[PDB]
RNA sequence: CACAUUGCGCCCGCCGGUAUUCCGGCGGGCAUGCCUGUUCGAGCGUCAUUUCAACCAUCAAGCCCUGGGCUUGUGUUGGGGACCCGCGGCUGCUCGCGGGCCCUGA
């Protein structure tokens, strides 16, 4: 990998997207919720990894975390959604009194998971929570059962799917539930919300949020850098030896190739 | 109950006489219509009765550089949109595999 090459192949990927904005439409009226600056802040760039074979034999809906030097998820207009484990009672708390003002203003509904299976049943409300909520955050206890009651709506465009959090100490739910630490919960919810997702679908192309068009080209190119550096260490079989070419996938435009 | 005659039934209990059975007496009760309630019922009057529930891991196990982190626990309704891709075949058009965006009452 080269990063002069990457980071030469990052600017003109940016550019042509503000150029793609840039036109006017031709149908004659404009956009009366789409700004120049709000769409192209918006738009998310695309990283996609392809292989020689399959990354895995089955499908992985559990997404693994890429620690990254910024944070992804930073913009102030998204919203945070908590399933956690039982006593959502003892976790509104938590989230209301014990935790930052930024915390707060980004987490935005905390649901435990027999509530979850009593008013999110029908495939419109769980699209309805769907659409309402930016990102997903779920407990390690909880993981498992989230594909019953979320459904295909969450689990079959690999975008909004639930993060893991830990929640482990080292049950009755009314006497007590094991909860660690307060202020290192906190630490760990704003790790999951600044990591990269990836994603273990079966098939041999992956492709990896990593930032967005406003950023600027050299925080977009670390970003990569450490991404592709980590991701395959520890996911991506054989290392190298099952590895192909990488592509910047901007989302309404074409691939910019990055061999190895 | 009976022109009411000091007569005669029925239920429970008691007393005196050779008395568990007999005789006589005594005490408390037994009219009709209607109301409220209790209890026992009757009706080829009407109804219900073939259980659409919950029931994964609200944590276990293995590890590492002794305390935080890691790995495994395979779990998704169907359809549609001259939209943007990667990879396999197809001489090619294209078709399969997985993605990015949008829509719809399970």
């Amino acid at each position: 990998v080269d990063p002069d090459q990457t980071l030469k192949a990052c600017k003109a990927l940016l550019a042509h997207i503000k150029k793609a904005a840039a036109a006017p439409r031709p149908d004659g009226k404009q956009n009366l919720l789409a700004d120049e600056e709000s769409t192209v802040a918006e738009t998310p760039i695309w990283l996609t990894l392809t292989t020689k074979k399959h990354i895995h034999d089955s499908h992985r809906l559990q997404p693994g975390k890429i620690i990254l030097p910024h944070p992804l998820n930073t913009s102030e207009e998204i919203s945070v959604c908590l399933i956690t484990a039982d006593p959502q009672r003892f976790y509104k708390n938590a989230v209301a009194d014990e935790f930052p003002e930024d915390l707060r203003a980004k987490i935005g509904r905390v649901i435990d998971i027999s509530h979850l299976k009593a008013k999110f049943k029908a495939y419109e409300a769980q699209r309805k929570l769907f659409s309402e909520h930016d990102v997903f955050l779920a407990d390690t206890r909880i993981i498992n059962r989230l594909p019953k009651a979320l459904g295909k709506t969450f689990y079959k465009t690999t975008t909004k799917r639930p993060i893991p959090v830990v929640l482990m100490a080292q049950r009755d739910p009314l006497e007590n539930a094991n909860a660690r630490p307060i202020p290192e919960i906190v630490a760990e919810i704003r790790k999951a919300i600044g990591a990269a997702l990836v994603h273990l679908s079966p098939s041999t192309n992956t492709a990896i949020k990593v930032g967005y068009a406003n950023w600027e080209p050299e925080k977009l190119a670390a970003n990569i850098e450490t991404v592709i550096r980590e991701l395959v260490e520890r996911f991506v079989p054989q290392k190298w030896q099952n590895v192909r070419n990488f592509y910047v996938k901007g989302p309404e435009t074409a691939a910019l190739p990055i061999y190895q």
